[PDB]
């Protein structure tokens, strides 16, 4: 779409012959930035998008005794997630009295679908995550782009021969020991709302290809093919996707924003 002209700003210059980092990559080898603190300014980040009236969509799925998560998940999103932004949280869930009632900011808003095209025209993003979680820093418009996937933390340093993708060749998800790029966690991942579907309709066709010839990480094995196969436009950091207790608080990452809860 056509974009306005930026303000002017005052920033500290980039410094071209100064790496961001010198203790992670920050960009795939398909040029695609991999999202850690110290490579973005916000602020810049924050106007390209609000010049655009961005609306991002936050999906979730709260079945059975996970609906107990919700009020912390919404309170904490609400603190960190897209502040500043249109957002619309998308709750599915089995027991739509037991969602709890929020206190939204302005321009924010919460639709509650029931479960046993819409997504288009009202978000221009869709991300995708799991509730048993909390946000505790900023999750913003960094990560918007196309298509996005995340760092699995647990797995963040290891060869790819250790990666717990599929490996029965007769699966849709099969991935050989000499593939693969990084592993993906299913709990983080988002893009345009087309990319998303066209994402979760692989997935799925996926699925059930191995159902009909009788097999079954699922979710994480099939994410993680459709994103070795389909390059995302932005990778995201383990920031993005922590659990403090099994893993603790490393020196490379400089903030732990949205968490596994205790
Ligand atoms: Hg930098
Ligand atoms: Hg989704
Ligand atoms: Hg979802
Ligand atoms: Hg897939
Ligand atoms: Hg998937």
């Amino acid at each position: 779409e056509f974009m306005v002209s930026l303000p002017r700003m005052v920033y500290p210059q980039p410094k071209v012959l100064t790496p961001c980092r010198k203790d992670v990559l920050v960009v795939t080898p398909w040029l695609a930035p991999i999202v850690w603190e110290g490579t973005f300014n916000i602020d810049i980040l924050n106007e390209q998008f609000r010049l655009q009236n961005t609306t991002i969509g936050l999906t979730v799925f709260a079945i059975k005794k996970y609906v107990a998560f919700l009020k912390l998940f919404l309170e904490t999103a609400e603190k960190h997630f897209m502040v500043g932004h249109r957002v619309h949280y998308y709750v599915f869930t089995d027991q739509p009295a037991a969602v709890p009632r929020v206190t939204l900011g302005t321009g924010r808003q919460l639709s509650v679908l029931e479960v046993g095209r819409r997504f288009l025209s009202e978000v221009d993003y869709l991300v995708c995550v799991d509730v048993d979680m909390e946000f505790r820093d900023h999750v913003g418009v960094e990560i918007l782009t196309p298509l996005f996937g995340t760092l699995h933390p647990s797995f963040y340093g290891s060869s790819r021969e250790a990666f717990t993708y599929e490996r029965r060749p007769q699966s849709q998800a099969y991935i050989p020991k000499d593939e693969g790029d990084f592993y993906y966690m299913g709990a983080f991942f988002g893009g345009s709302v087309q990319e998303v579907q066209r994402l979760t309709r692989a997935c799925h066709q996926a699925m059930m290809v191995d159902q009909a010839n009788g097999i079954e990480w699922h979710d994480c094995s099939h994410l993680n093919k459709y994103l070795l196969r389909h390059k995302p436009t932005k990778v995201l950091s383990p920031e993005y996707l922590w659990d403090q207790q099994l893993l603790g608080w490393p020196a490379v990452l400089r903030k732990l924003r949205f968490t596994a809860v205790p």
